[PDB]
């Protein structure tokens, strides 16, 4: 087989992570490419079923999900990595997994703004961390570090058809 | 794609889990059956590189294993899991989670003698571990429990290549 490579994006809850994902992995998978997503919040049910979300919990969650993804990799598919990734180290750590596994890696900023991300609010995260009942939420009382240099910087100034079309060119160029 | 299987070697260091599995990966593949070696050893430096040799680290070792190989089985792969696995509790962890993940689970026990491993020793930690320059090595002073019902038990008879093909041949009855 070609070994797979990984597009991990990065951004607040409810920023489109997933939306884009998902629409990417069916669009590969209708043209024979094997994609797969490897979702931060599906694999805390499971493998990482034990981690919560300190910084050191989500640095684990995603050191973890680093390695799957660079396995699924290895093994031919096109990873992709919806995972909030709040902190520029986090990133970082993802990359150097990759680079150490040499495994091609890109990185996706779903760069929705915080008005826009709650204006959706799709699972009421936001709601109730204003309300105080949950806290260190992401972009309300726990940091969002913005990444610098993204591969791609993804804006709600398109469909997520055309956003999940853009992530493909990517890929293609 | 239909989904793969898992099988899941255990036995003594030295007993021929890595050198099987390795093997059988080779050979599935040539036929154009997508297999992939998830090998215990190898994790250790990456996905697992924060777990040692107690008996916590090693069934959490194991229990990530487990979640990793019923995911590549999702994905339609054959999934050769070579780790020592020392525990009753250990292998029927590893069997739930795939029973939860409606994936088929085979057991194959490396049954060579603990006396043959050690005159094998091809890393020399049987000779570390009796000098007392290593602790807590599984058959010299941590346990192992011998699989009472494995689905294939292979036993040192046969060259290693005979020995994949019998893990072939149950794979495909
Ligand atoms: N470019 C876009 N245009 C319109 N709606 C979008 C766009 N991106 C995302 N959305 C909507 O916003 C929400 C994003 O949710 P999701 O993709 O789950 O965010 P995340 O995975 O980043 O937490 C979805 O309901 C999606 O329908
Ligand atoms: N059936 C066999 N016949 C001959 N040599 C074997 C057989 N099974 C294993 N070996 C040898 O014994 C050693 C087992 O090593 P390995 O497969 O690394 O064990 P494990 O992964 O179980 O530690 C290897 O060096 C291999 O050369
Ligand atoms: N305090 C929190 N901050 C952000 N997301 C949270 C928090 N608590 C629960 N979640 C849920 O966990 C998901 C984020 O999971 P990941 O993307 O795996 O997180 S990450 O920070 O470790 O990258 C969010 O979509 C949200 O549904
Ligand atoms: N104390 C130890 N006990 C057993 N194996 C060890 C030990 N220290 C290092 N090793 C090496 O680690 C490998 C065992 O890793 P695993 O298969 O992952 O162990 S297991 O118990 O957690 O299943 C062995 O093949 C050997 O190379």
């Amino acid at each position: 087989p070609p070994r797979g490579k990984t597009v991990w994006f990065t951004g607040l809850s409810g920023s489109g992570k997933s939306s884009v994902a998902m629409l990417v992995e069916r669009k590969l998978l209708e043209k024979g490419i094997s994609a797969y997503v490897l979702d931060g919040d599906n694999l805390r049910h499971g493998l990482n079923a034990d981690l919560g979300f300190s910084m050191a919990d989500r640095a684990e969650n995603l050191r973890r999900l680093s390695h799957v993804a660079t396995l699924l990799a290895d093994c031919g598919h096109l990873v992709l990595v919806p995972a909030i990734s709040p902190l520029a180290e986090h990133r970082a750590l993802a990359r150097k997994v990759h680079a150490d596994a040499g495994i091609d890696f890109f990185e996706v900023f779903c760069d929705t703004p915080l008005q826009d991300c709650e204006r959706r609010d799709p699972k009421g995260l936001y709601a109730k961390a204003r309300a105080g009942e949950i806290t260190h939420f992401t972009g309300i009382d726990s940091p969002y570090q913005r990444p610098k240099n993204p591969d791609l910087r993804l804006t709600p100034d398109r469909s997520i058809d055309e956003q999940a079309q853009e992530v493909i060119d990517l890929l293609e160029s």
